[PDB]
Parts: C-alpha cells; sequence; structure tokens
C-alpha cells in the first residue's frame, strides 16, 4: 500500500468539509493527514439550520462533537487543540 491512496486523502473529508460549509459561518478549511483545519468568522454562523448533533471521528476516535447552533466557527477554534490525526475518519450523527 502507498501513501498515494485514500490514507491521507479521505473522501470523507471532503464531505464534512462540504457538508459544514454551507449555512453557518465564515469558514476556510485546510487539510493535513486527516485533520481539519480552518479559519472561520463569525458572520452569520448557524441559524438556517435550528438544531442538529453529530460527530466526527479520527483514527476510530472522536475529535468533534457539535451542534448546528454551536457554529463549528468557535468550536473548530477548539477542536484544533485535540492534536488531531489521520487514519480512520468517520461521519456520523450521535
Amino acid at each position: 500500500d502507498n501513501q498515494k491512496a485514500l490514507e491521507e486523502q479521505m473522501n470523507s473529508i471532503n464531505s464534512v468539509n462540504d457538508k459544514l460549509n454551507k449555512g453557518k459561518g465564515k469558514l476556510s478549511l485546510s487539510m493535513n493527514g486527516n485533520q481539519l483545519k480552518a479559519t472561520s468568522s463569525n458572520a452569520g454562523y448557524g441559524i438556517s439550520y435550528e438544531d442538529k448533533n453529530w460527530g466526527i471521528f479520527v483514527n476510530g476516535e472522536k475529535v468533534y462533537t457539535f451542534n448546528e447552533k454551536s457554529t463549528v466557527g468557535n468550536i473548530s477554534n477548539d477542536i484544533n487543540k485535540l492534536n488531531i490525526k489521520g487514519m480512520y475518519i468517520e461521519i456520523k450523527q450521535i
């Protein structure tokens, strides 16, 4: 197996990217391994979405817990201190 595979290139990252970055706050995602790096602003955040909660998992562990009203902008700040890693990414509700 080679690192050219979907190891660091997890399609799930791209789904999360396009899932979170829709009708929330200003948020530019960036990738490193399977980390979710990002810059965010509070130019509106989650209004459209009332309340939905799901979680993202890395290596099979968690790395993210949020409600759409909690807005990933403020959360991502803190999430980036989780010492995020990369190998087994999941996308699901909690």
